[PDB]
């Protein structure tokens, strides 16, 4: 093989924002960017002529939740779109249908911004504020839920994904 390079690093840390309107500075704690740029993946019930159209839309980058912890802890409406380093995670949520893959700089690494003691460190999240464009969403694999496995064989690519790196 060969051994990986470094990730391109970008100016703006919401560079992949769906809603640019996000106040990186009302962001607290002082966020610890992800300075990787593997793969990201994210468990959602809506279905992917939806995502692939409008990426990830954050629910609220207005009067949302800019607190991580909080919105960690207590999911109210907020700024950012939560996904994970877990290929996996997708396994231990009820009934959402689809296992999301994403190439996307940055995001606030939940753990390294908080601390891996909270209840939800083992998520493994990656948050972003302002949500994630379209072009960073690569696919999408649908979830059976009795058995906790993807249907790879309907496994979709996202005919607006740009690879970047």
């Amino acid at each position: 093989k060969a051994a990986a390079p470094a990730c391109p690093r970008f100016d703006d840390p919401v560079h992949a924002a769906a809603d640019p309107r996000v106040d990186v500075e009302r962001i607290t704690p002082d966020p610890v960017w992800r300075t990787t740029c593997g793969t990201l993946y994210r468990s959602d019930s809506r279905g992917p002529a939806v995502v692939f159209e409008q990426g990830f839309l954050p629910k609220d980058v207005i009067d949302g939740q800019y607190d991580i912890e909080s919105y960690v802890l207590v999911n109210q409406p907020s700024p950012y779109v939560s996904t994970t380093y877990d290929h996996d995670l997708y396994k231990t949520w009820h009934k959402s249908g689809y296992n999301y893959y994403i190439d996307a700089p940055g995001g606030v690494d939940v753990n390294k911004t908080i601390g891996d003691r909270h209840k939800w460190a083992d998520q493994v999240e990656v948050a972003f504020p302002g949500g994630i464009r379209t072009e960073f969403v690569i696919g999408v694999c649908p979830v059976d839920k009795k058995t906790r496995t993807e249907k790879m064989s309907e496994c979709v690519g996202n005919p607006h994904y740009e690879p970047w790196h």
